[PDB]
């Protein structure tokens, strides 16, 4: 990774705030391969930096993240990945598991880091891009936000395998056997972000949030965050992301996972969206009336 | 950015189906510098992504396995930083400390959290943060005559890996790390810490006949195998027992106890602070210490 060529998003610190910054809107800052690299190597370089007591991570454009999109003789090669998705030959979960997870590690940096990780969503937080969000520390989300993970339905199993350490086992099943998504306000009342301020108010309660821990010494901070993730790793986070890391490679093979891209294929990954979401009501920024 | 044209700690060699990642600098008992962790870690990824590779082999070059511990300008890790969160005559910062510790733990982790198997062999020693290292692999093959353990449990550490425990069990972790004692490889087989301690001069084959025995095995079969039994480990709290280790790691090295054994080092030489430390508990050197 080069700071000064980075490719998915920025890097800029004002004052005791680090801000991650997504840089792919006309592309919903879709997830690519650099997207775990580079969050991943900014995390780092923030925990490094002893000017730094917080990191903001937020998209450009009209939402946070609208999910997933030098390997050459690897198994993460281009070549190596496509041959594994082919429909009519056995494939090897494996090498499935050796790509999905180095994006889950990439993410797992804002569990994981030192430093408190703050994520401000606005628009969608959908599929990929709550596997980022749910890994950070605290989830501030407009009110009207649309949070979950629709690929449930066809296509993925969440990766970062967060939604049960988050909502607790009847809300994350709740949006896991349904593809259902919640908005910003019921994310809030559900636990899964701290608060839900309106659209407008969305900077503003954000800024005066990262301000507040940033205000605090390092030191404390890190071992209130250090502290309080025993508890969390303790709920047996590394096992239910490994299980679903395989579970999402599945997903991506079963009959029904390749028809989905046959359809993306033939008419394009947003059609083949719509077509997937409409029977249930929800396509676009409707809400599922959870 | 580590770079493997020119690795300054170790070497990397694949020879078949056999990553080998080997120690150099042999006659400071291949001590861990600021480069360790990051090599370390670079090769077990390399090693992980090459489809060619089945099975990690660690080892070090000289007499023994690992003795232990020996562009970071305006961070955390830097020179200056560290050296001052080290004065005895001010607060200190654990969490400074933390931070700089912490991540030589993350990467020695790397054999314990890669996706393939991992195999350290010990000959000689293997002792105080030696044992970081070695702990983390999936696979300890040890000379029956190696002396493996922490010492610096009497003086100047708490092992930072945290990982005596998940190894050993309660009973036997406690009886090393209430004492600093060392066990012999053969004793560390018996004790489970290693899977085999076959004589000094059968070291080496039998290690090739393990890592090969392994290497014949898919890479699919092997990475679920791991991935597999890992569940189980990392549900013990490995995590937890991590972290508290590397806060007691910086708390021994910041004790009016750990003072003085830096005091005596800097006057007089580590390997003289280490006659003074073991020489009274009768296991100075290659000397058992009869557990």
């Amino acid at each position: 990774v080069d700071f000064d060529n980075l490719k998915t998003m920025t890097y800029e610190v004002t004052d005791r705030v680090a801000r991650i910054t997504f840089n792919r809107p006309e592309k919903g800052n879709a997830i690519v391969a650099d997207t775990p690299l580079e969050l991943s190597a900014l995390v780092e370089r923030a925990d490094l930096d002893p000017d730094v007591h917080v990191i903001l991570v937020s998209g450009r454009g009209e939402g946070f993240c609208a999910g997933f999109d030098p390997y050459e003789g690897t198994v993460l090669s281009g070549k190596t990945q496509a041959l594994n998705h082919l429909p009519d030959e056995p494939w090897d979960p494996m090498v499935d598991y050796q790509m999905m997870s180095r994006f889950v590690r990439g993410f797992a940096s804002l569990m994981h880091c030192d430093k408190p990780t703050v994520v401000k969503i606005h628009g969608y937080c959908v599929a990929g891009g709550t596997d980022i969000a749910l890994h950070a520390d605290q989830v501030i989300a407009a009110a009207d936000a649309k949070i979950g993970y629709p690929p449930m339905r066809v296509w993925g199993v969440p990766a970062a395998g967060l939604w049960a350490h988050r909502l607790g086992d009847q809300r994350a099943k709740r949006l896991l056997f349904t593809g259902d998504c919640i908005t910003g306000a019921q994310a809030a009342e559900w636990g899964l972000a701290v608060e839900a301020p309106d659209p407008a108010d969305l900077d503003a309660r954000t800024e005066r949030l990262v301000e507040r821990i940033a205000a605090m010494p390092v030191n404390q901070l890190i071992m209130a965050k250090l502290a309080c993730n025993t508890a969390l790793l303790n709920q047996g986070v590394a096992t239910s992301q490994m299980v679903s890391t395989v579970f999402d490679g599945i997903a991506r093979h079963t009959p029904e996972g390749h028809a989905f891209v046959a359809t993306a294929r033939e008419h394009g990954f947003r059609e083949a969206v719509r077509r997937r979401d409409e029977p249930m009501g929800d396509h676009g920024r409707r809400a599922s009336d959870v």
